[PDB]
């Protein structure tokens, strides 16, 4: 029987990636997904034409509620309904804006979906994840630059060092039940599609390792060791794929 | 003039002796408090005797909701209020206990633990900034980030986006002179509600001295950042741990 | 036609697991050796039973001294001499005693071992192996996962791993722009000695969240094989720990 | 009466600041120099003039090499012969310079040097202040920019991050003995008539707490507070003095 994965912000950009990498390497996929649904429709398409049967489509608002502890419930009973088992969890969907301390969505909306986004529901779905349970392992999807943050970014900041202190607490804490918690670190990877070329090539020209953006398959390999077997004894390890990036002074 | 300061949770334990501090140093404090009223006005009254209408009282549940805005721009607002100015902000009052990840609500408890730890720190630095010298903010973190107690998932959370804050502040308010710092304390105060042999299991640990922090010392490194002896610092955290964070399994 | 790969202290343990993977995976070996010249021959003698012409072993002390400079650039010349490049280098050789601070080598011998091996000779032989490159070419560090929670009165030891990260990251950053990628491998506890008592290595063993047992050299070297292959081709200035989650677990 | 302290590189900069701030706190001196010999003096009869008998020179090379030790006892030494005891160790001088990996000193020098001056001379010098044991201290000055190194510095950031190991594994055995040992990480100070105008410019204008250098004397402020009283439960903590320096992204 082959293996399953929930794979969060699954439609496009590097939550795709991932899940076409986690098929092609024989699991089954949930492309979980927000607002993006054609996206999100289209890759269960292609990836189910490989293999019939194999890919399906889950849509959930991961912003901070008091009804985000049952969505999270949900994701992870999708897999379940679906494919029978849930081995893997990426938790991959997050939203990135600034938020400047000093001066139209309120001051709660932005600490519901950036806090909510990149540290609560990749938390609860951590619990649902452990509840329902081999190479059982989540792999969260980390910022290379935490230390170095972007000016302004102060809510996304905190929400990825929490990401890091998930990372950390529940690889003590699932160890014990042989399930691993690691965590993939971007520096520069795909840029937005609404930025301009020209401020696209500022960022890559300070990467050292070639002047570029890691592909979308560069940060997928990462997620793929930490899952394989090859990463059997790796727990509450964050490989940084930064091309360097963030060794880089001001 | 003299300087005045916020301290979050003063009415005990280390915030009292960091708001104490103060004081002694020459600020006048605003104490929040949430459950401990009569403590806060015993605080209050202290002080007050010291120096006539240099200590005030200010209640708030830090908790995350929808009025948790509003109450740290009042908390903030009580300083300039009382003392027409607020030249240091302290984010000391922090909600902690056991979140396991396997089996109130758990998002009461994301409220509670992310709230106080992170997201009213945030509102209280945004307030702080917003509304202005020596200008400083310092956040009460945790040596113990990176090897936290089992099943404390959310309040290590809390406390990793608390340093995250500390840094992305330091960066953004830099170019306002107001510097962001933190002290991490080990074990400090173990109280009652500890168990003795707890206590003791956890005293022995630490290198320097076998014991626990004073409130008093874990105090003396705020004041240090806070004054003019530190006016390069920004976006440093002080451990104040004897050494506990430093010693293996 | 094969890549090659320098692997030092090769002889045993890690380093043999790291050898041998990396030639399963399609490498040719240079195995350096200090002491242990029997099992580096025996290691090469397997290694070209499987395929002729494979691996050579290379002697040599990675102590700090004058000489080293020499001794590191003739380890790199040699896997030029035997196979005509030098895709990766793995260092692994590390010397690990106990210094005490306070009250029969010197102190200025154990200033050399520890923070030659641990340090100025992977310095050395970085140089040397990028002065060559003046394609998938990378260097490996062998770190520790336990750098920030050492083992009481091991200073020398852990100032030498703190230095190897250092080298990790400026390495990183100046070798960059000749596509040679650097990165680290920090174990926790891996291979125990074998006269250790079972009731000590079981103490270390207990303290392990993730099977409460120690790494095998298999497993450290599979963190190697994967930053040396395609599949970490923007990975630079990464020290990926294989601890079991040791290094989380407080005092 | 007076507790004493030894400074390593006294004669200039932020040694001297180091010193002069410890001596107005009430410490006696030994102003250690290597080459400065003129500036050592100076600053000892300056010191002297204010309280007699409160200040001595003691010359030494701290390169690595096999009298290093004995050089480093005979620092230690110095303390106890003038002032019958030593309470603080300040590990302040430092060698600084390219050692580029590609390519009139050897590569061996160069080790010697920057290994020996940043890490096995703080080393050693801590053996022996240990050895020959109030508020004992030692205060290790370290670099905020160690993870975001100057190009081509390999070898001097190899023996900064040594420093930060020592720091921490000193800490942690001299514990039981009741020293203490911390660090202070400038990011810059006081830049040096050496380095160009340009150059001195470009460091300047990164900082984000003034675009302006530390001073010698905020640098010694912080080495006042690590060997104070109000620091009797710190050991093992590297306090950055770098004005946000090391949060700025590349
Ligand atoms: N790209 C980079 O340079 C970079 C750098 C550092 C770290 N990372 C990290 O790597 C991961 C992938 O980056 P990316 O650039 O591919 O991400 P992205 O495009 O910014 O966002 C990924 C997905 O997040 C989902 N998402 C956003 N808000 C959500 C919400 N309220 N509820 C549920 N889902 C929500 C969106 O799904 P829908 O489209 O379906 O609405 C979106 O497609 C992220 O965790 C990111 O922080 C990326
Ligand atoms: N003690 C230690 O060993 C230790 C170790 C590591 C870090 N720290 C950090 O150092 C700081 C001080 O520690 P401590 O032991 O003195 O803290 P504490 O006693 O646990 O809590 C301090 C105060 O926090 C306030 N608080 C809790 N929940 C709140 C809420 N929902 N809204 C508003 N205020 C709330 C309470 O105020 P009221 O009493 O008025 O309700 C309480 O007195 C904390 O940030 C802590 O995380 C302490
Ligand atoms: N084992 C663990 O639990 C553990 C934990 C953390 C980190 N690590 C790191 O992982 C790596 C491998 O560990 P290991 O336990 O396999 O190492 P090891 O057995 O202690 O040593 C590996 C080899 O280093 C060589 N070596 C020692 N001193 C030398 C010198 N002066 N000159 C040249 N070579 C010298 C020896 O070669 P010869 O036998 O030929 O003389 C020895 O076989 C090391 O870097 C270690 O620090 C291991
Ligand atoms: N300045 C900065 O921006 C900066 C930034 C980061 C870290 N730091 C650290 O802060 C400390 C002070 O910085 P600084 O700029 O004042 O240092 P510095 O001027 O570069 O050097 C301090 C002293 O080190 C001594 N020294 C050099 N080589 C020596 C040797 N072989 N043996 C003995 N002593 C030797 C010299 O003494 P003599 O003159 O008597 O020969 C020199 O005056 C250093 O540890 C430095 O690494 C400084
Ligand atoms: C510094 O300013 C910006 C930087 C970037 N960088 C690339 C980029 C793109 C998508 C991202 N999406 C998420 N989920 N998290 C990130 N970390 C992230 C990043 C890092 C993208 C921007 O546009 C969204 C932007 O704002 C103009
Ligand atoms: C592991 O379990 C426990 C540990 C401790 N440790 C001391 C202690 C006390 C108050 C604290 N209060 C806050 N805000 N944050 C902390 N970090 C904290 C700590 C660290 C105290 C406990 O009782 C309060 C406890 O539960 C029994
Ligand atoms: C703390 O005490 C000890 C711990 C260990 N742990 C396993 C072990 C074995 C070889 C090692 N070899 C090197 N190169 N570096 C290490 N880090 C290392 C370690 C970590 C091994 C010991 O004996 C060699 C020992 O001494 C009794
Ligand atoms: C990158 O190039 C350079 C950078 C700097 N930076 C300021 C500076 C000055 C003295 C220093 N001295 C020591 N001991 N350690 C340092 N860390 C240090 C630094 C950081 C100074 C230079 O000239 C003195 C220089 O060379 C042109």
């Amino acid at each position: 029987e082959a293996p399953a994965a929930v794979v969060t912000g699954a439609a496009k950009r590097i939550g795709r990636a991932i899940a076409v990498k986690l098929h092609q390497t024989g699991y089954r996929v949930v492309i979980h997904y927000h607002n993006s649904a054609e996206a999100a429709v289209s890759l269960a398409d292609e990836l189910n034409k490989e293999r019939s049967n194999t890919a399906v489509v889950c849509q959930a608002d991961l912003t901070n509620s008091n009804v985000l502890p049952a969505s999270c419930e949900e994701i992870i009973n999708s897999c379940f309904r679906a494919f029978g088992r849930c081995d893997v969890l990426v938790n991959n969907a997050s939203a990135f804006y600034p938020t400047p301390l000093v001066q139209g969505k309120t001051v709660e909306t932005q600490v519901a979906e950036l806090i909510g986004t990149n540290a609560i529901a990749p938390f609860l779905l951590t619990m649902s994840f452990a509840q329902r349970q081999s190479n059982l392992s989540i792999v969260n999807l980390c910022d290379a630059m935490v230390d170095q943050p972007c000016m302004a970014f102060s809510l996304y900041n905190m929400g990825k060092h929490a990401l890091v202190g998930l990372t950390q607490s529940a690889a003590l804490e699932l160890a014990p039940y042989g399930i691993r918690v690691n965590g993939v670190a971007p520096g520069v990877s795909l840029l937005p599609v609404a930025m301009g070329e020209e401020e696209k090539d500022k960022w890559r020209r300070k990467v050292p390792l070639g002047r570029r953006e890691a592909s979308a398959e560069q940060i997928a390999d990462a997620v793929i060791f930490l899952v394989s077997g090859s990463a059997q004894y790796i727990t509450g390890s964050i490989i940084k794929v930064d091309g360097g990036l963030s060794l880089v002074h001001a």
